[PDB]
């Protein structure tokens, strides 16, 4: 749709920041489209990932970090609030201890900080979605 | 790039048909972009899949069929002729007994027919690639 995918935006995060994403899967859930959101430490796509969030729509979600080039301990969830064929609204809030992921207004996943969120310099949203909205909030000190 | 992705084309296949695909991954291999090619029995994306070919670039390839809505026996290969950051040329030939997948001119995967190739009505190419060329040959009786 409107925004380019893969979508990359320079970003800074700290406690109180919110990343808001509105989009739609490009395929029915039977075909297992993916969504991935990565919070990177540099603008380069091969840079480390403080927070990796990968949805296989209809199946599972995996979360991880990639540190000095290596994936660390995977967290896997079978929670699946996303609805087949529907637009979704994803909110990722930076809390003192964790990221909190809201899906269509419902708390759905959390991930404890492994690296300070201040290390983030870039957010990438990619895989099998169209994107109509992306925002990072910058209202807090 | 040039062609829309996801890419869908109505198609017919029989012995001697060749499907030729030229494209490039949208991400470095460290980020595990995917490529998927599905030969469908109807134009609808939820239709059965006579031949499913899914590359996780740098990692593995899985092949399967989806019959009456259900995935059948997965075949997994660790053969990985695709090169990080490079354009690829994929050829899929319909042989009497199997599909043969050539990558950059090199025989790389085969998959025995589970359903007659004459059941195919559509080909879809999707996931994390750009596409510059897609062709189905129609020269044989």
């Amino acid at each position: 749709s409107l925004l380019p995918v893969p979508y990359t935006e320079a970003a800074s995060l700290s406690t109180g920041s919110t990343v808001t994403i509105k989009g739609r899967p490009l395929a029915c859930f039977l075909n297992e489209p993916y969504l991935q959101v990565d919070f990177h430490t540099e603008m380069k796509e091969e840079s480390d990932i403080v927070f990796h969030f990968q949805v296989c729509f209809g199946r599972r979600v995996v979360m991880n970090s990639r540190e000095y080039g290596a994936w660390k301990q995977q967290v896997e969830s079978k929670n699946m609030p996303f609805q087949d064929g529907q637009e979704f609204e994803l909110s990722i809030s930076v809390l003192p201890d964790k990221y909190q992921v809201m899906v269509n207004g419902q708390s759905s996943y959390t991930f404890d900080h492994r690296i300070k969120p201040e290390a983030v310099k870039m957010v990438q949203v990619w895989r099998d979605i169209s994107l109509t909205k992306f925002n990072v909030s910058y209202l807090k000190r």
